[PDB]
């Protein structure tokens, strides 16, 4: 299994640093090669479990699709069959998105493990801070995408139970909800593209400098990548507070469903479509 392969070598290595702080004395190197190894074992799991719910999802919009056609509302099964096809470009996109940050974490790494070898252990310590922080990035938007899955999730219940009542306007108001709420995950997927490139760039950078070294450039731009992470991660953090404004309307939509006041729960969706077309 390549995707096995590839996480274990760069669990390994970040353990074999921690070894070799400990026994030289640096326990800055070491704790900090310690914690940087755990949080990778967490965007690995979490980033498992991140798929199976991502292809429950799909599986669900298509088995939308399919029941609508039988039940003959074809509007629904159209309007499902154009959400799933965007769900899997959103997938698609995600895939050489992560595909992008795993070999962010490996060139750093492999700057540390070069810098640690080559006895730069202020080098060392401060790729391994700025591979824990990309690990850190990449978890909060790994949960970040979970919430995502949720809005979806949710909705697409909504969206059943509403076609199964013979309420085929909340049925595709609820889609349609549910597919503003895909677009906006895929414009936030090409932003996020743009900004893992520039700092794919200023990483080899770094490497190649500190291989002819070049250790000055080498820090200033490792330093660089630093600062794009930390500011990629407090715009995320803004990004996330509407994504809860958006939880507390779909909760007001689902019991607003669940109590038989349709009226209420088709506004609720229509709001939160609004706010979701906003956000990117």
């Amino acid at each position: 299994a390549p995707e096995e392969e590839r996480i274990k070598y760069v669990i390994t290595v970040v353990e074999q640093i921690a070894k070799d702080a400990h026994r030289n004395g640096q326990e800055e190197l070491a704790k900090l090669a310690e914690r940087t190894a755990e949080e990778a074992k967490k965007a690995t799991e979490r980033g498992e479990e991140e798929t199976l719910r991502i292809v429950y999802v799909i599986v669900v919009v298509l088995q939308i699709a399919l029941e609508a056609h039988r039940n003959g509302q074809e509007e629904l099964a159209k309007l499902a069959l154009r959400t799933a096809e965007e769900a899997i470009k959103a997938t698609e996109r995600g895939e050489e998105e992560t595909l992008r940050i795993v070999y962010v974490i490996v060139v750093v790494l492999q700057i540390a493990l070069e810098a640690h070898r080559n006895g730069q252990e202020e080098l060392a310590k401060l790729a391994l801070r700025t591979a824990e922080e990309a690990i850190k990035a990449t978890e909060r938007g790994e949960e970040e995408t979970l919430r995502i899955v949720y809005v979806i999730v949710v909705v697409l219940q909504i969206a059943l139970e509403a076609h199964r009542n013979g309420q085929e306007e909340l049925a595709k108001l609820a889609l349609r909800t549910a597919e503003e709420a895909i677009k906006a995950t895929e414009r936030g997927e090409e932003e996020t593209l743009r900004i893992v490139y520039v700092i794919v760039v200023v990483l080899q950078i770094a490497l190649e400098a500190h291989r002819n070294g070049q250790e000055e450039l080498a820090k200033l731009a490792l330093r660089t990548a630093e600062e794009a992470i930390k500011a990629t991660e407090r715009g995320e953090e803004e990004t996330e507070r509407i994504v809860y404004d958006i939880v507390v309307v779909l909760q007001e939509a689902l019991e607003a469903h669940r109590n038989g006041e349709e009226e209420r729960a088709k506004k609720a969706l229509d709001e939160a479509r609004r706010r979701i077309e906003a956000t990117e």
